[PDB]
């Protein structure tokens, strides 16, 4: 198909998208994908864009864990929205590479009983991780994501999540 | 589709993927890419990428009888999950190339009378083998299969499924 | 698709599979290849593994006059499982390059006027082939049929459903 | 599809295939094939192999105008069924060359106004040439048909329906 | 699919198929096959197998139209019906280069207010083609239409649908 | 259902309605009303409203079967249409008792082995009747039926399918 | 249904509805309904109720032929539009109470050789009828048609659909 | 629904209706009417009008069966078509009460190792009580059955399906 | 079922229920009860509870005019939003009976040549009667609807759409 | 439905059937038939009528332990086939009160770990029962169930399972 | 459906259910039946059973619009859940005849630019209303709201949800 | 529907069945039922049966709640399996007054991260009373829940769930 056509091209070129919920589909075709790019070249740039409203913890998780596998650097755009895990990942490029075009919104949210034992100790790393990425401390991710803090592209490159906001 | 393509194009680098619970037609599937691999080249190795809640243990022991077959050595890469079988295959990989990444999960897992006497062999082979994966006693297998006992990376390493952490 | 494509591929390594219930359908897919191969050329093996559980004796038997048909040795695996007509064309596999990998299973199976003749008639057939092929008496085939006996591969090996038990290739 | 593909190759070696009832679409897509072998090569024989419950009369009597006007010679094959129309199109095939696998089963079956006046034609002339093809009269195949007779390759190879029976 | 590419392959031949219904969709499909060759290579001969109940008027009459504006001859062959349009467009082949083949039949048959009056002219110009084809006089062709006469290959060939009998 | 009750309360008013096509289901449907009526009481008028484009002989005789075998007379009223079988339920009305309505139409139409044969013998007993219910002599019926003569209230009155025009 | 249990209800205060297209079934259901009301009380008043887009002239026709033949009264309302049909149907009513809701909109609107031949005398028809009913000529109604001439409950009244305009 | 309130008002008048294919559902029901109607009055006539083009046997025989236990009297009528089990249904109503009207017709029809035994041995209880029911020879039933042979109600009267031809009620 | 039992035993105590949108269907159900309840009882109440969106103007307009048309009062209630015709609707009730829920809210709304006169007419009438309704300008009624003017119960009392909060 | 009607009807006379497969929703419904004749009347008889393939073994226990609970007799009777559980409760009935019908068929045939177990337990009960029943010894109801013997109303009542064949 | 068949049978003993997520339908069916009831009888006491998730704050509304409407008492019982509007309605039961089972467990949840308008004035409103219901303060309730506080029966007799832990 | 009917019937017996899965619907279901019997006769017994795998907790306790809130004695009776909330409900009869056919089985089964608080709560309070039911020990509720404890009858009996057999 005519869309599948134009992610396959584009993929030619290194640029890869997040444009959907983070599940764990999504994350194996991202995964996948990264892990192509760094067989085919190792030292080439990759550019993640980025229109998600996020999802799933674990499947996030992965996908970071594939990016900082590969060699390569990632640069990372917010296209259109980067919310929860979509801000994460966003936030997770490499420095100096993290992108908000000019109208991307970047928005902050709080994300049997073995299941709440599985969930509470990957929270907590994401939220250190956040902060590691944002410079932020651990206490300002905690508290924003609760009042599901919402920002601007210049509001969001203030806080940390991105170093450019490419005009 | 994408996604096809993206896949068929990682097993042309002999990068392969569990993405989903482990069932009849995935066994057929995954069996069917590494006997391909096996016949495209003898000598090089496979990439096996985990990420799967695992499933049947029929289904699973067939996985990991192909992988006995292959001539070259499996690489497993727990990149997400890996759970019950998905365990099982991961542990099942080359001693010194069974990988970790750093944010993933490792659950143990407990898994027509005619039906009961072939699943009580398996199961209790799938235990045998397990134990000879990860260094521990037979014993110790079951009542943390039992209990549905999880690991962090960190925690599969000490107890023996994984060789690396890698970053 | 991805599956298929490998399958494909996986032709053009002489390779093919039985990997679900043996109709009529995916016999005739199965014929197809064998043929395909063999026309291809004519003495080099084919190797088939098989995770079926089997299917009506007519479809079975479709599959094995096509095997016999075939100028090359045709090897067989058991992959996963082999119950029924999966059983019977393992065990019908080229004498010396029939395998069971180390955990298949083997499951033997007790598989309108003029349907039921026959049935009849290709039901002692297979019977009579299936003896033929494990080396055991037509009266042990039937009560173990009967009886819906199975095998693990050690077992197997030793009943004559197969030659060698492979681990590493 | 796998399917597809396969056929399509095999149709390269000159291979076809009746594998199931005879409707029109199916008639129409193998008098397509025959024609486009005969095109191709109007001296190398080609192969019908034929495993069919057979069906429609007139549907079956166009595949068999196709296999005469083809100017090449058709090998026939009773590969498990040739029922009805099957076992017409398998007796049909250029003599010398008609071939049964030992466990194939040969069935011999029985196939507004208007309607009525074209069938006759067509059910009369069926018979016609069945016993043309088997060197058995007229009367006999009647009969045999109206009684539902069927016969093992064997019983086929005497009656004659088939030249050789291969192994 | 099999089909669909058995079919271009055998435009690639210059033979091309009328083996459903005759209406706007597949009259167009056939106008454009036509249209195709014509343009590929003007002087070489265009083969047409029919097997058709036949159907719109309209739709057949642009098929025609189709066929005359081609340059090069249109043989035409009866392979298994060749009702109502099914059989316009067989007698419209070029003379001396329409066939019958063996068991073929032909079949004839009679075929707001704006739309009355629209198909009385079309029906009036088709059956004067008709007349003109076969060398009938009009009476016969709309009494013949009338009372749904009918047609074995000997029959067509007698009364002039046809110019051969192909064995 | 509103439907269903309008027509079982104009049930209780000894009234029926032919008022689709006849097919066995609106056969068994309509002699099991004619049955129930006539049960009910054996010397009362039923009143069989008609707009039907009428359908299978068969079924058609069935209903007509169980009018005459209904000891009360059967009053009929072409409503809107009564063609083929709709038009000759409307004649079968007892005599004295067969109305159109100003606007009502009648039209006539003409409507294995052993289907035929079955066929043909009704088709002759149809015709037959229709003669007599109107007084026309058979060479009449058939030529009419051939054409698909249609009719006015007035023309029906003249030719004898109905005995009054109501208003 | 309570839709279904309110026109019951209605049906018995003698109150019908023409609520939707006039088409065969809803012919049928509104002449079933007629003859009800009129078997039931053949000298009390039935009240229809029409809010229609009209439709098939022989169905409008048949509900026409019914309401004739109705002996008692019968008053029709134009509750929201009387369109085609709906009109025709609507200045049909007994003259003398034939009413408009003060909002109720009226359309006029112009409405197989057979087909048409049939068509064109119930066309002529309700032409006639329509000028009958309005007291106007058969010219203006048709010219009116031809140019989907509408009217306001006023205007109406003014041109004879109806002889009274209720609040 | 007005279909099956007039079938609940003819069960009411003690008429039966069979006007589909013959088979397990159409029986069931079909029993179930038996059933009530002689438990409601054992005394009693059961009118059953027959336009059914036949099916299973098995189905067909389980009607019988049912119409053989009910002590009351049952009265057929070929309506329209009674057709292999249809024609059955119909023979095997109470002798001297079994109507073709005007117009019906009725068609003769012939109609895993253990369905086959099953099978045969129905059958063969088919044909005897048919012969029974008609008076025929077995022998003719048989070939007739074979040949599909068919019946105008005249014709049918005189081979014994029926007992008169009914025209008025 | 329950809901329409209920409503069917809440029509007997003639109260009657505008719960979702202004579909033709709706409003034809809707004027079938009014129309009901004034036959049963010319001089009784009707209470009927709003608690919809609004939607057709013509609907709306309907539903009006038999209110007008009932000689009855009507009550109307504002049950939880009563917008466009809803609301509408609820202003034409009986003066002095008009009444809103105290967290009922009412929102005013904006409600092929030949339609858009009809509908311009209808839009025209719906203002005038609205203005006339609560005792506005016309002016103020088509502002005030441009820009989706929504009221409590408190200022829908003030603005003229209701005579009473109901507590 | 009339179905429902007539079953709802012959309860009344206390007349049950198992007519199709059993299995939990079936069994519960006809338990709950027998619960409610023994609530009823609990000292006159039921009649249970069998024609079913029988099924799941436990919901065929549970049906037969509400017979045992019914303190009324419970007459069986064998109509089309009873087969596997459907004619282990047609042999469970009160004897002396178990019927074939003369062309009845009775069938026997062959009937998570901890599945196994609960498996094990319950079909060996239902031999030792089905044993009791038919006065058979328990080994030869398991070479018979092996086999899937089956029999004639003679051969049943022969064997056991009834007590008087009806004509 | 028997279902229904409950419900209603226990209408008439004055006793209501919400059930399920409180939505627009589920408030137009319930206010119905609290009408139906007043209207039945004004003195008697009505009892609404809650088991529900809530939801719509403004559906909820119109139920508790309608609840003091009605001039008889309301009690209410939390049956399971009262949860969102649940809590609500429940809170909104006539004081002193406000209940709560053993077991059932209370939660309190934080529940275009148009939308957003009218959506905050109904917040407001509710937050005020639950206060005034339990007795706490303004504040309170919105604190306890944000963070999610559930209650057991006890904590939900304290904070004033409820008057009695009825046994 | 005649299995409708049959349970209503059964209602004026008193008699109600849990013969599913509990869940919130059931439960309203079962609920309004107990409630309803309740109101109808407050010293009449209620009976009932139970055929069910259990199903959640919450659903289960809200069914308690009705049962010890309902004044009359509640008749509980092991009809095929009481398992998980099944087994519950069966316990928790009128002591004196729970039986259990005799081929009956009890299982006992092991039934934003706030909702494992309020799951906690509630599996212990089941626990609890489940303990008090039986007169076992809290501590052999959850290990004999674990390992999933199954029972026939016998065991049943004297482990406590039940208080008489019945044969």
């Amino acid at each position: 198909s005519l869309t599948d056509s134009v992610y396959e091209r584009l993929l030619s070129e290194r640029i890869i998208f997040l444009g959907s919920e983070v599940n764990d589909e999504i994350a194996n075709r991202l995964c996948a994908q990264i892990l192509l790019l760094a067989a085919e070249d190792a030292s080439k740039d990759i550019s993640l864009y980025i229109n998600s409203p996020g999802g799933s913890i674990s499947a996030g998780m992965a996908i970071y864990d594939t990016m900082v596998l590969a060699p390569c650097d990632i640069a990372t755009y917010a296209m259109g929205m980067a919310a929860s895990m979509g801000e994460f990942l966003l936030a997770a490029g490499t420095k100096g590479k993290r992108y908000a075009l000019p109208h991307a919104r970047i928005l902050m949210h709080q994300p049997i009983a073995i299941q709440a034992e599985q969930f509470a100790v990957i929270k907590k790393e994401m939220f250190r991780l956040n902060a590691e990425f944002t410079g932020q401390p651990i206490e300002r991710i905690e508290a924003d994501s609760d009042r599901d803090r919402w920002f601007t592209a210049a509001e969001a490159l203030e806080y940390g999540f991105v170093d450019h906001i490419i005009t």
